[PDB]
């Protein structure tokens, strides 16, 4: 069995190997990459996502989210308070203000320490989940707005034709902005490209051990667990590495830098934070190996998780028994 320790693998495809996306995902899996839950892909030196970023300040963040924490430093939840719209230019200035800027620090490790120590005492503002793309239309390789769609994968594998579309989303971050512990909708893959700016630190639990994280989360957030049998679908809970190590949960960590892709694999729980102002683009995708995970994915039916239009068909076709209850929580 390849990668039996479930380490995060880092790949350096050549320009030739960068031509066929599906093939390269399958290659990474042949090497055991999926066992980690997360992989890093460093693009060939000849590749570029776009010519320059010189013209991004006019993008609108219609609903910036202030991430307010409750709990203790290592075990907390966050809620998103909606703020008034602002442009990327405005947001970048805000990120660089004395209130919100990255503090002095020695290296990524020192900054990680300061994040876990101090996150809960501040409420950073995140421009998340903005439909759009920053890939140039002429970028042919690993262009996240030109991937094969999940609908088309399900059609090719299973023969059924469904509604729905699959488009990318932009994420504008600042110091301390946080993504809570989650897997993807329907335990899909995700791919995330860091277009510009400061790094993003990731934590991941191997898919084969995801249920260990779920059991710990039920212990640590006991009211949330009573409210919903899939409450990590709410995307609100944070658990630090120290707490994970105290409780014997297998995990790994890695820092993504601008110009780098990350792939999360089906049922790979992940969480993380941004180091300073940055912009990422991400999208879900499927492969044939995903279908069995889609069939088994937990679902929130309490009403909190509320997701996209396209998840309907996935639930309806892959999880017909659950469909009625899940849709009640959607409506
Ligand atoms: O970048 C972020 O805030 C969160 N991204 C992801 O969870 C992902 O790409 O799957
Ligand atoms: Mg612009
Ligand atoms: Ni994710
Ligand atoms: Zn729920």
């Amino acid at each position: 069995a390849q990668n039996p320790n479930c380490n995060i693998m880092i790949f350096h495809p050549t320009k030739e190997e960068f031509n066929d996306f599906d093939k390269y995902i399958a290659y990474m899996e042949s090497q055991g990459a999926h066992r980690a839950g997360l992989a890093k892909i460093i693009p060939p030196k000849e590749w570029k996502a776009r010519e320059t970023y010189d013209n991004i300040s006019e993008i609108l963040i219609a609903t910036p989210l202030q991430q307010v924490a409750s709990g203790r430093a290592g075990v907390f939840t966050q809620y998103h308070k909606k703020k008034k719209a602002m442009t990327v230019g405005e947001y970048r200035h805000l990120a660089n203000s004395k209130k919100y800027q990255t503090p002095p620090h020695q290296n990524f490790e020192d900054l990680e320490r300061k994040y876990w120590k101090n996150r809960i005492y501040n409420s950073p503002i995140y421009g998340a989940d903005i439909s759009g793309s920053l890939f140039d239309e002429n970028t042919k390789q690993w262009n996240l707005g030109h991937l094969g769609t999940i609908q088309d994968l399900l059609e090719k594998e299973c023969g059924v034709v469904i509604e729905g579309v699959n488009t990318p989303y932009l994420y504008f971050g600042m110091w301390k902005t946080t993504f809570a512990w989650h897997t993807e909708d329907m335990d899909l893959y995700s791919i995330n490209y860091l277009h510009l700016g400061e790094p993003k630190t990731w934590y991941v639990v191997p898919p084969e051990h995801g249920q260990r994280l779920e059991r710990l989360a039920r212990e640590l957030f006991p009211g949330s667990s009573r409210g919903c049998g899939a409450f990590l679908r709410h995307k609100v809970a944070l658990i630090s590495p120290t707490v994970l190590k105290e409780n014997g949960i297998p995990f790994n960590r890695i820092t993504q830098e601008a110009g780098e892709f990350m792939v999360t694999f089906p049922y790979g729980y992940h969480a993380g934070f941004n180091h300073g102002f940055n912009c990422a683009e991400a999208i879900n995708f499927a492969t044939p190996r995903w279908i069995d995970y889609g069939k088994m994915a937990s679902q929130c039916s309490c009403g909190e998780a509320r997701v996209t239009f396209s998840m309907d068909a996935f639930v309806r076709i892959l999880q017909p028994e659950r469909y009625d209850l899940w849709k009640r929580g959607q409506d």
